[PDB]
DNA sequence: ATATGACGCT
DNA sequence: AGCGTCAT
């Protein structure tokens, strides 16, 4: 066992992150409950994002807004901006990209959304352990860290129980050895304080993290104390920790996987496949599932923090769901026209700020009655930025798909457009 | 009826 | 190449 304790890694996840931007630009919606919506037309919209104090009331995303004023009357609204009869999005981007430039400072980040992104602090650990001369390490420096499992064994308020653990765990702390993991995660937690101390001093947002030896770990930690707070995941804290985690919270096991690891395997929390071999997972589920299974329940994972800050594509798509879905050659002409103009937009920018041209494109419809997301998916080349072009080709390697005999008619109705450009080079 | 992005499998 | 899973 190599007790995956060779790497430190966080994950920055920002706090109810939509509603931050909002409110900051509106200092009407702070301290409030609100939440951020699109499209106000039908049923006051639907919810995006939710406040901590909205949250309380039991307001979630996947929520009309009429809805959520039922639950809490006072609910204060914010929408998104709309542009070309769609959602835009630019305003979140932007607001990413501040948080985005602000850790890159500290080190070698994955963008994993527009809100989060991984950190690994090896190296800054490391180098931070040497220009510290083995002085210790003060609680004070840890003024927002959770050590998840302490305290334990011989204050019954929330701030009350974080200081006791983070009293033990200093108080443990095997500091003139510096190959100690423990001793790392803590330098990585204290540099984490910084990270996050940055964010808000320089963008007003706020932010929880999560700090442990892997990707998987240090998410599943950032959410145990949400909001505004961090948490050390320890390796040592794993078999209490995972000995009721259901399965499904660990990162790629929200989805099918997991349910059939669940039916398969007959459990319900992670520590239960330490039970099992390599092998009989491995056949269960395959060789690299197999594998992965075994190492994570015992809190071991080596996907590596890519260094990627920016996406591997970009696009825009819009549904048009029920009776507004599309069934006319102009209806398809004018949204993939639509659909091209912000792309087009969001392109330039893109080679401006980053020297990079894309240089394909992907073309994909939604058709009344099929089961989910993409029903099909055509390619083109992508050599000018040119809405009017992007458009014209799009709806070319798309026609065939219409079995109506009419001209002017599209059939089946279209309930779903989307335009990504992908296959990005150095420009 | 509530816009996006990464990536695996064949 | 085109489809399927998992995620925010
Ligand atoms: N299904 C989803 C999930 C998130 N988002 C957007 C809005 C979220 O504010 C933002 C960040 O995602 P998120 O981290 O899952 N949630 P959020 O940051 O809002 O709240 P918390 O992280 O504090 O729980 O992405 C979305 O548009 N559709
Ligand atoms: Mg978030
Ligand atoms: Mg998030």
């Amino acid at each position: 066992m190599a007790t995956g304790q060779d790497r430190v890694v966080a994950l920055v996840d920002m706090d109810c992150f939509f509603v931050q931007v909002e409110q900051r630009q509106n200092p009407h919606l702070r301290n409030k409950p609100c939440a951020v919506v699109q499209y106000k037309s039908w049923k006051g919209g639907g919810i995006i994002a939710v406040s901590y104090e909205a949250r309380a009331f039991g307001v979630t995303r996947s929520m009309w807004a009429d809805d959520a004023k039922k639950l809490c009357p006072d609910l204060l609204l914010a929408q998104v901006r709309e542009s070309r009869g769609k959602a835009n999005l630019t305003k979140y981007r932007e607001a990413s990209v501040e948080v985005m430039e602000i850790m890159s400072r500290f080190a070698v980040i994955e963008r994993a959304s527009i809100d989060e992104a991984y950190v690994d602090l090896t190296s800054a650990v490391q180098e931070r352990l040497q220009k510290l001369q083995g002085q210790p390490i003060s609680a004070d420096l840890l003024p927002s860290t959770y050590i998840e499992g302490l305290p334990q064994g011989p204050t019954v308020q929330k701030e009350g129980m974080r200081k006791q653990g983070l009293f033990q765990w200093l108080d443990s702390l095997q500091i003139d050895n510096l190959t100690s993991p423990d001793l790392q995660l803590t330098v990585g937690a204290v540099i984490v304080e910084e990270m996050r101390a940055a964010i808000e001093r320089e963008t007003g947002f706020q932010c929880s993290a999560g700090i442990s030896h892997n990707k998987v770990l240090a998410k599943l930690a950032c959410g145990l104390n949400k909001p505004n707070r961090q948490t050390l995941v320890s390796h040592g804290s794993v078999p209490q920790l995972f000995s009721q985690m259901p399965i499904r919270k660990i990162r790629s096991l929200g989805g099918k996987l997991g349910a059939s690891v669940i039916e398969i395997l007959g459990i319900e929390y992670m520590g239960e496949l330490t039970q099992f071999t390599e092998s009989q997972l491995q056949s269960h589920f395959g060789e690299k599932n197999g594998s992965w299974l075994y190492a994570m329940c015992r809190g071991i994972e080596h996907d590596p923090v890519k260094p990627r800050q920016l996406p591997k594509t970009i696009g825009c798509s819009k549904n048009f769901p029920g009776k507004t879905a599309l069934a006319t050659r102009e209806q398809v002409q004018w949204w993939l026209l639509q659909l091209a103009q912000e792309l087009e937009e969001r392109l330039t920018k893109d080679r401006n700020d980053n020297d990079r041209v894309a240089t394909q494109l992907v073309v994909s419809i939604r058709v009344q009655g099929d089961k989910r997301l993409s029903s099909l998916r055509r390619c083109c080349a992508l050599t000018r930025y040119d809405a009017h072009k992007m458009s014209h080709d799009a709806f070319t390697v798309i026609k065939n798909c219409n079995t109506s005999g009419i001209q002017t008619e599209w059939s089946p109705p279209l309930t779903m457009l989307f335009l990504c450009a992908t296959k990005f080079s150095a420009s």
